[PDB]
């Protein structure tokens, strides 16, 4: 059981060892498509690639490759697409994927510039009157509105298939204060944001999988998805004791490499799930407490 295990790991000072065990046991599957020479400029990082078996294939229509993986959580009955921050030449591919996969939400856990470097393209419009046209993939993208909070921003976007003139509302949830290889400021700030995504209906099984990304689409993205799936599993069962966090992480790692990048991110995941369980198991009042503690205003 996770809280008893947490205390034992904390007491014995063994987060590094627990995390290394996970790394040791994690799946290794081929990424042959990712490593084709023609795809070199579609990958942000040499050593971060989607496995062939779970890669998202684009439907157009000359080269189907995008650095993005379908994390299909069978027991939980929820799926996520985890992807790298799009590059200057892959923003059209990114939105093509959102359209084809029928996603309603995009969760962004990084900033465009981190540590002086460009870790993600400016792939969405920052001003209503300056829409983006992706001529390669025949899509238009317009900012409809935004709600700016202290550490996150929610945007309403309209994505249009220029081929058909069909339009869809996409919700963009941008966590702006999650440092690379680091953790959220508190369980409360993380959970307040996760519940904002949940409340939107973006994780509904009636939609395609939410797209989640950071810069590599593994560390911060893995942490987010691990906490969400653990919370969902205990919710379905109304049984916190039924959830084996390490097992869930290993299951996710069947679908994309390197999910959760540090031992402290693993530790934070346990904290987030232990805290979130208070809400799942019926202390409704904790949600307001997280909102207050997050200082979102
Ligand atoms: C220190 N590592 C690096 O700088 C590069 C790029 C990067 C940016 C950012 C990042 N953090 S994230 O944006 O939260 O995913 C992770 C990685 C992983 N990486 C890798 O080379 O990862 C290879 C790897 C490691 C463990 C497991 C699978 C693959
Ligand atoms: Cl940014
Ligand atoms: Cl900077
Ligand atoms: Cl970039
Ligand atoms: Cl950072
Ligand atoms: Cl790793
Ligand atoms: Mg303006």
């Amino acid at each position: 059981e996770m809280e008893k295990e947490f205390e034992q790991i904390d007491k014995s000072g063994s987060w590094a060892a627990i995390y290394q065990d996970i790394r040791h046991e994690a799946s290794d599957f081929p990424c042959r498509v990712a490593k084709l020479p023609k795809n070199k400029n579609r990958n942000r990082y040499r050593d971060v690639s989607p496995f062939d078996h779970s890669r998202i294939k684009l439907h157009q229509e000359d080269n189907d490759y995008i650095n993005a993986s379908l994390i299909k959580m069978e027991e939980a009955q929820r799926s996520y697409i985890l992807t790298q921050g799009p590059l200057p030449n892959t923003c059209g591919h990114f939105w093509e994927m959102v359209w084809e996969q029928k996603s309603r939400g995009v969760v962004m856990l990084n900033r465009v510039m981190e540590k002086g470097s460009l870790k993600c393209a400016q792939y969405w419009p920052q001003k209503e009157e300056k829409e983006m046209i992706f001529e390669d993939t025949n899509l238009k993208l317009t900012l409809i509105s935004e709600d700016i909070k202290s550490y996150y921003t929610v945007r309403q976007l309209e994505l249009e298939n220029l081929t058909t003139q069909e339009t869809r509302e996409i919700l963009h949830f941008h966590y702006t204060t999650w440092p690379d290889f680091g953790v959220p400021e508190s369980p409360a700030s993380f959970l307040n944001f996760l519940f904002k995504v949940r409340e939107s209906g973006s994780l509904s099984p009636e939609h395609g999988p939410v797209v989640v990304h950071c810069s590599a689409g593994i560390g911060r993205s893995g942490t987010f998805c691990l906490a969400d799936t653990c919370l969902l599993l205990m919710d379905k069962r109304k049984d916190p004791s039924s959830v084996d966090i390490k097992k869930v992480l290993l299951e996710m790692r069947k679908f994309r490499m390197g999910l959760i990048q540090t031992a402290d991110q693993l530790r934070f995941s346990y904290l987030a799930v232990i805290e979130g369980a208070k809400f799942i198991m019926g202390d409704s009042s904790v949600q307001d407490q997280w909102k207050e503690l997050s200082h979102e205003d």
